């Protein structure tokens, strides 16, 4: 029931357990379901951070390993992990890691699809719903931090050249669509 | 599937439905999945106490969580973190990858008999309170022994430590193992 509110929450970012959410006051995400949702990302999140910065993973595969440990993971744990991590406040992918309270820090980011020819900018975020999609940025260089000059907006071929940290490459409108940059 | 762990650990009707799956008194793939789940609760207390900070004594109700949510890569992985620990925080030996096992011989403390020196290396997590006890009395792995008077009756034995003397009961001396040398 619980994995929808990771789910409603992040739509601004079956109905068996949504009739059971609003059966705990919980869902219309009210007051109690956006520190629910909040408190389960930032369970998986600090999950992900913790597997790839201390155990040596890979931004890709972080994800299908976390989807079952935060439902074995005790607040203890997580507040350790929290501690060893440095309290950070985000993911390998960028997405941002909220506070015990609500902090979320979101970051003044829009798409690399929104951008126009000249404009630079900091690679800040990139989703993580295809593990594929961050291997072809691996395999690149766009990795988080980066710096990115975007050279040609061709709508009409549905494509969008960048220039990166290192060297030009050419992304595709869904590829430069979800990789978040904060501009200039 | 945790009865895995405790036949393991001094090799109802839980235990039949192991030789259902063909594990069990222990067969070759038994005493195989009981080095899985054996390494896990080892791998995962050594990796609380020394990675994330934990103190013992609360280690143990958590790697019996963790220990059914690890996958095999998470476990190598804190293993080649750790790199490549022995033994438990507790003294339990952490079983080789391979099902080497490493090779303590290890009587009981109470199984002693009078005048029996060695250094102490397995001590019991079944009572947190007990650790806290060997925690403030000054024991921990590795402080050689002396047995001074084993008393048959009513459960007690004295020993010297290299830090002292302590009186021990037959509950408390039922949880140190200890080698000779």
């Amino acid at each position: 029931a619980q994995d929808y509110l990771k789910v409603i929450w992040t739509a601004q970012e079956a109905s068996e357990s949504i009739r059971k959410l609003a059966e705990q006051g919980l869902v219309t995400l009210t007051d109690s379901g956006r520190r629910a949702a909040l408190a389960m990302v930032r369970r998986h999140r600090l999950l992900e951070t913790f597997l790839v910065n201390e155990l040596g993973y890979r931004w890709d595969e972080v994800h299908d390993e976390a989807e079952v440990l935060e439902h074995a993971v005790s607040d203890r744990l997580m507040a350790r992990i929290d501690a060893k991590l440095g309290f950070p406040q985000r993911d390998p992918h960028g997405d941002p890691i909220p506070g015990a309270d609500g902090q979320v820090p979101t970051p003044p980011a829009r798409q690399l699809w929104a951008c126009r020819d000249g404009d630079t900018g900091t690679v800040a975020r990139i989703s993580d719903a295809d593990p594929q999609m961050l291997r072809y940025f691996a395999s690149i260089g766009i990795s988080l931090d980066s710096r990115l000059r975007v050279l040609a907006r061709r709508e009409f071929a549905g494509m969008i050249s960048v220039a990166i940290d290192s060297a030009t490459v050419d992304l595709g409108s869904p590829a430069a669509q979800a990789i978040w940059v904060v501009s200039l």
